[PDB]
């Protein structure tokens, strides 16, 4: 708990120039018009735009604690805004481009951002999110569930059960969710394109998800600002403010990124809506 591992923190950060940065968004365009299966893999750089600090980063949690510092916050989690990301990633899934996303984020934006649950994995928990022992029935709360660790709440079930409601939040012990990770996994082996969006995949097995996409000849994309654990492994990394290539990216396909109308679960996707025709590519 004191002495674990955070593993590498704090590493420098990369900036394509922007013709190179242009060059491999469009290549990240070519790729998703060619992947029949593409899966999301999102980790905290993805929420340091709605002001909430990554781990990792230059002013990450376990960076600045490293340094006697302290993360700095510019938004409560229930004021937090899904960033222009989450908004395109919502589109993405909207649109059939989308097949899956898994994430370590636990803030609650992606339910919040109204992406369906039912392909979302969150493999670290979620703040808004609270579960009964008993009948593992979940509850999506509108303000963070005020514990961490699997912890009793206080609340009880109100399934017509009165089961301990527990926090979803994972300790440094904890092995994942059974469902999630299992869901992830299948994702992430089923995929031919997995992009990883503000993660430095340094978590197992979360972070060794992306590299299942490997096998049987699939492409890993990493966007990210620092090193990442797989960096080897990828097809194409692009070094950049995961909204500027997301929005670039949603141009390149014609996509619109959607409005956020507030905080609004939704637990299973909806019926498939049309997108552009695909450009020829070879
Ligand atoms: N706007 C941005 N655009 C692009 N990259 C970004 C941006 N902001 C930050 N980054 C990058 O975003 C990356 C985020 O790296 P980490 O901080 O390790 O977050 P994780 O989600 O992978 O952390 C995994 C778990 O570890 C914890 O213990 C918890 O349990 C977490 O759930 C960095 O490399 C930044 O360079
Ligand atoms: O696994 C975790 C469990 C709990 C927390 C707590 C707060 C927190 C801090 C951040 O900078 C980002 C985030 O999304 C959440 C963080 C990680
Ligand atoms: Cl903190
Ligand atoms: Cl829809
Ligand atoms: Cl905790
Ligand atoms: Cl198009
Ligand atoms: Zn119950």
């Amino acid at each position: 708990p004191f002495t674990a591992d955070k593993g590498k923190c704090g590493l420098p950060e990369i900036f394509d120039p922007p013709e190179e940065l242009e060059r491999k968004v469009w290549e990240l365009a070519r790729l998703v018009w060619q992947s029949s299966s593409v899966v999301f893999h999102t980790g905290a750089g993805i929420s340091t735009a709605s002001g909430i600090p990554d781990f990792r980063g230059p002013h990450g949690v376990w960076t600045m604690e490293e340094r006697g510092l302290a993360p700095k916050f510019d938004t409560t989690f229930e004021s937090a805004r899904p960033t222009q990301t989450h908004m395109a990633l919502v589109q993405l899934e909207r649109v059939g481009l989308l097949r899956f996303l898994v994430s370590q984020n636990v803030d609650g934006l992606h339910v919040r951002s109204g992406f369906p649950r039912d392909k979302l994995a969150e493999l670290h928990g979620n703040m808004f999110v609270e579960e009964c022992a008993k009948c593992k029935t979940q509850y999506v709360r509108d303000t963070v569930v005020g514990t961490m660790g699997l912890k009793a709440t206080g609340r009880l079930c109100t399934v017509a059960c009165r089961g301990e409601l527990r926090d979803t939040i994972l300790d440094w012990e904890d092995s994942l969710p059974d469902r999630d990770l299992a869901l992830a996994d299948e994702a992430s082996r089923n995929a031919d394109l997995s992009i990883t969006l503000g993660t430095s995949l340094q978590i197992r097995p979360s972070g060794n998800l992306p590299l299942a996409t490997k096998r049987r000849g699939g492409r890993l994309v990493i966007v990210n600002l620092q090193p990442t654990k797989h960096d080897r492994h990828a097809d194409l990394r692009i070094h950049g403010y995961v909204d500027e290539v997301m929005t670039r990216l949603m141009k390149h396909l014609g996509l619109e990124i959607p409005a956020w109308d507030g905080p609004r679960v939704l637990e299973r996707a909806l019926p498939p809506l049309p997108r552009p025709p695909t450009p020829k590519l070879e």
